[PDB]
């Protein structure tokens, strides 16, 4: 049926690391900044170190499995794991943080060119996950990280599921789920596909085009299903021409097969990125150590 996953899982010694400071803490757990210094290789690699009990070790290992199986410039790659008391996920340090916080903080300095390139890059990442038969199930602006303002990558595979065999849906059970980003069929029937990731892509783009507004702000999660059933959608962001908003609305069709595919999202946003100010109208757009090696260059 499917192909052998010959990915390599790299077990990193704790002595090869230097935790430097806490970057973030919350529901996921704790993320740290640090430096990885492999073996006697004269190299220092900036890394993010993530900790989430046997349940915690199981779930972080499921995440390590997925991240070790992806290799794409717009997906965060696993560097390895450290087998301490609690299992640590070691990944590439993304120095500018999550894109949600980035657009909120740099609102008045984000031009149409960046907004549309980010849409292209996120869609490339998602189309790659689709190539690997991976449904993310948690695409959102908080889960896109900023390597540089010109280069973003999808992260957080804690909900990601590998469609096997010839299966097309992933039928989930209970568990906390981000209601305001999920397709209507996911809310109602807990069915997840690449096309339900497309819906979340549309909410993510809306997050970017509003400079980090909260979807359905004020509405609790339990009415989302009924609001969506009435035909109500997120509103048109002020900077968005009808060309861009129409793309988002198509991501929110009831019929999942009517939504655009990620490879078509790449094409459309890529055409719009060639003439950004024809598609987004933003005020003032036109005026907007020695041995360190980035993980993307340590192969
Ligand atoms: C490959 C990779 C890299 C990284 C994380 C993950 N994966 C990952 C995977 N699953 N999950 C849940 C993950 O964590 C995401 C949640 C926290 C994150 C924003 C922290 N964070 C960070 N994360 C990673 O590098 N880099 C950061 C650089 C700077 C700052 C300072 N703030 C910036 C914005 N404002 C608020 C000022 C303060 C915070 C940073
Ligand atoms: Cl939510």
């Amino acid at each position: 049926g499917e192909a052998p996953n010959q990915a390599l899982l790299r077990i990193l010694k704790e002595t090869e690391f230097k935790k430097i400071k806490v970057l973030g803490s919350g529901a996921f757990g704790t993320v740290y900044k640090g430096l990885w210094i492999p073996e006697g290789e004269k190299v220092k690699i900036p890394v993010a170190i993530k900790e989430l009990s046997p349940k915690a070790n199981k779930e972080i290992l499921d995440e390590a499995y997925v991240m070790a199986s992806v290799d794409n410039p717009h997906v965060c790659r696993l560097l390895g794991i450290c087998l301490t008391s609690t299992v640590q996920l070691i990944t590439q340090l993304m120095p500018f943080g999550c894109l949600l916080d980035y657009v909120r903080e740099h609102k008045d300095n984000i031009g149409s060119q960046y907004l549309l390139n980010w849409c292209v890059q996120i869609a490339k990442g998602m189309n790659y996950l689709e190539d690997r038969r991976l449904v993310h199930r948690d695409l959102a602006a908080r889960n896109v990280l900023v390597k540089t303002p010109q280069h973003v990558k999808i992260t957080d595979f804690g909900l990601a599921k590998l469609l096997g065999a010839e299966e097309k849906e992933y039928h989930a059970e209970g568990g906390k789920v981000p209601i305001k980003w999920m397709a209507l069929e996911s809310i109602l029937h807990r069915i997840y596909t690449h096309q339900s990731d497309v819906w979340s892509y549309g909410v993510t783009v809306w997050e970017l085009m509003t400079f980090g507004s909260k979807p359905y702000d004020g509405i609790p999660a339990s009415e989302i299903s009924s609001i969506l059933e009435k035909g109500e959608r997120l509103p048109q962001p002020p900077i968005c021409t009808i060309d861009v908003y129409m793309i988002m609305v198509k991501c929110w069709m009831i019929d999942a097969d009517s939504r655009p595919k990620f490879r078509e999202l790449i094409i459309e946003f890529s055409k719009m990125a060639r003439d950004p100010q024809r598609y987004l109208v933003i005020q003032g757009d036109e005026r907007m150590m020695d041995d360190v090696v980035d993980a993307d260059e340590y192969l």
